[PDB]
């Protein structure tokens, strides 16, 4: 990993999305059945409403004593905090480390395009590399 | 960073435990109280027997429909899977992507005495000085 690359060549396309009246429930089965930290919210229009962590079930959810079966509507976060596709891999790790996040959506001319995540991060700790060609 | 730095350097002792009656939805006011993803469970000889994540809460709580009143007792991994204070950054990671997980404990002599997370990978690729 190179610093100073920009951090679409790190990001990742795995970006999973729930509909508003989806459960805190289900929404937490999705996650954990495709291994994702976060889920982004979509609306019957195709865009993007919320944003929502493991994290903010556990503080939002489990400490209030909520049930299960709430909407994550209700506690999804209304904003994102991005980075743009160019913006180099360092830059990007000290806003995530300034807004303590652990996933941060990734950004091109205005649009949502992926995301980057401390699992993305180790992958390319260790040097793993995305094939765009066939392999046999 | 140094791969072959032993993980001590960049790992975080601030470790917290609970204990086994402690319940799951105390444990998480409690983890969001001292600002961590994790805890480990303590018994009368302080030893830790147990550990699980906000993640293992949502896998073993949210899902099933259990109450969140339990004791964290019950969704406590007793498998730990660790690497040494001077185990090289490099095969911790190799361990990490091995099992899968993030969040991995530190240990000395057989006794847990921190925790090397990816929040802490991500500090340490940060960091612009390295330890001899």
């Amino acid at each position: 990993m190179d610093m100073k690359a920009p951090i679409k060549v790190y990001m990742t396309k795995k970006l999973l999305g729930v509909k508003p009246s989806t459960s805190v429930q289900e929404a937490s089965r999705l996650m954990m059945e495709f291994d994702v930290g976060s889920l982004v919210v979509i609306n019957d229009d195709g865009n993007v409403v919320g944003f929502f962590t493991k994290s903010d079930i556990i503080r939002r959810v489990i400490v209030p004593g909520l049930p299960y079966d709430i909407p994550v509507e209700r506690i999804m976060t209304r904003n994102l905090i991005t980075a743009n596709v160019n913006t180099p891999l360092g830059e990007v790790l000290r806003k995530m480390a300034e807004h303590r996040i652990k996933h941060i959506l990734i950004e091109e001319e205005g649009k949502i395009v992926g995301i980057f995540t401390l699992s993305d991060l180790l992958e390319a700790s260790r040097r793993r590399l995305e094939t765009a060609i066939s392999a046999e």
